[PDB]
């Protein structure tokens, strides 16, 4: 049971919960309300769970591609925005929070992965991917390595497979045709066979994941790393002098990383609908409450346009929009769960040796998929 007169929220690790805790003691002098800022670890596997029984937090921040199958759970209260308040925020970023003609949710801020190097161990970053090989063997010579980021999760390998013509679910008059799958098409193919050539030449490991890639670009023993603007706050106290770029391509095609739009949503089951949209609206998507978060760990480039405007000087996040421009909004549907659950064991298994490229995403688009839409659609 959720308590009335207090907020609970819940936000990624990864993201500036202490700068929104902030934002949540400002509102508590306001208006005599608590916010309690959490952020429990499987966030998004465990607000499902929670929400639908009883009862979670009052409102839960994620990018907005899991919102869909939130509210075709029944878990998000649909928002009540006026036209006065859309206005302040970008038109595509509304849309990104839109599920079948209503919107559930309201979006905070624009997040695209983009190439971070080091600029005292590799002045002059390369462009493509195909470069990369040749780099980390220079690099390897003076005890360093080219590039290490995250292997574990497809969110970061995803710009290389897309890179060359691979998609998830195809657009569409539209609408997303959940039928028409670009996983085992050639430009995936393609990605994430050079991805496991890295793999098989000891250019990269297959076994990286997030705080170990953080640490190694940190501590100066890589060159590059590809993150999103949440890791930039480390980096800044590492001290490593570095810069934010534009993804290498493939095939002379850019990387085109999925987006996300960091987004809000209301708890259904919460009695506190009014506070949270006061919260929402009054102090969060306000310049003083995004500053607030964004000092924490940076946001990207955020929603309210008003801020924006401070916030696109920053060269850091015009690299970021550069790299988001190149990429596709990420689909909201409730089947993209399912297909991030599946492209995540295609992904490790290709990596590891278990399968080839092929066979990993072969099985994936004929059966994979599929099968995680129907588990997760039937209870579990
Ligand atoms: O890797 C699958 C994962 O990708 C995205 O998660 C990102 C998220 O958008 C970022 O803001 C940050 O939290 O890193 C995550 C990668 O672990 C999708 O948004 C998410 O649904 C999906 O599970």
């Amino acid at each position: 049971k959720i308590e009335e007169g207090k907020l609970v929220i819940w936000i990624n690790g990864d993201k500036g919960y202490n700068g929104l805790a902030e934002v949540g003691k400002k509102f508590e002098k306001d208006t005599g309300i608590k916010v309690t800022v959490e952020h429990p670890d499987k966030l998004e596997e465990k607000f499902p769970q929670v929400a639908a029984t009883g009862d979670g937090p009052d409102i839960i921040f994620w990018a907005h591609d899991r919102f869909g199958g939130y509210a075709q759970s029944g878990l998000l209260a649909e928002i009540t925005p006026d036209k006065a308040f859309q206005d302040k925020l970008y038109p595509f970023t509304w849309d990104a929070v839109r599920y079948n003609g209503k919107l559930i949710a309201y979006p905070i801020a624009v997040e695209a992965l983009s190439l971070i190097y080091n600029k005292d161990l590799l002045p002059n970053p390369p462009k493509t991917w195909e470069e990369i090989p040749a780099l980390d063997k220079e690099l390897k010579a003076k005890g360093k390595s080219a590039l290490m980021f995250n292997l574990q999760e497809p969110y970061f390998t995803w710009p290389l497979i897309a890179a060359d013509g691979g998609y998830a679910f195809k657009y569409e008059n539209g609408k997303y045709d959940i039928k028409d799958v670009g996983v085992d098409n050639a430009g995936a193919k393609a990605g994430l066979t050079f991805l496991v050539d890295l793999i098989k030449n000891k250019h990269m490991n297959a076994d990286t994941d997030y705080s170990i890639a953080e640490a190694a670009f940190n501590k100066g023993e890589t060159a590059m790393t590809i993150n999103g603007p949440w890791a930039w706050s480390n980096i800044d106290t590492s001290k490593v002098n570095y810069g934010v770029t534009v993804l290498p391509t493939f095939k002379g095609q850019p990387s085109k990383p999925f987006v996300g739009v960091l987004s809000a949503g209301i708890n259904a089951a919460s009695p506190n609908k009014e506070l949270a949209k006061e919260f929402l609206e009054n102090y969060l998507l306000t310049d003083e409450g995004l500053e607030a978060v964004n000092k924490d760990k940076p946001l990207g480039a955020v929603a309210l346009k008003s801020y924006e405007e401070e916030l696109a000087k920053d060269p850091r996040i015009a690299a970021t929009m550069e790299n988001a421009q190149k990429g596709e909004i990420m689909p909201n549907i409730p089947q993209m769960s399912a297909f991030w659950y599946a492209v995540r064991t295609a992904v490790i298994n290709a990596a590891s040796g278990r399968q080839t490229v092929d066979e990993a995403l072969k099985d994936l688009k004929e059966k994979r998929i599929t099968n995680t839409e129907a588990a997760i659609a039937t209870g579990k």
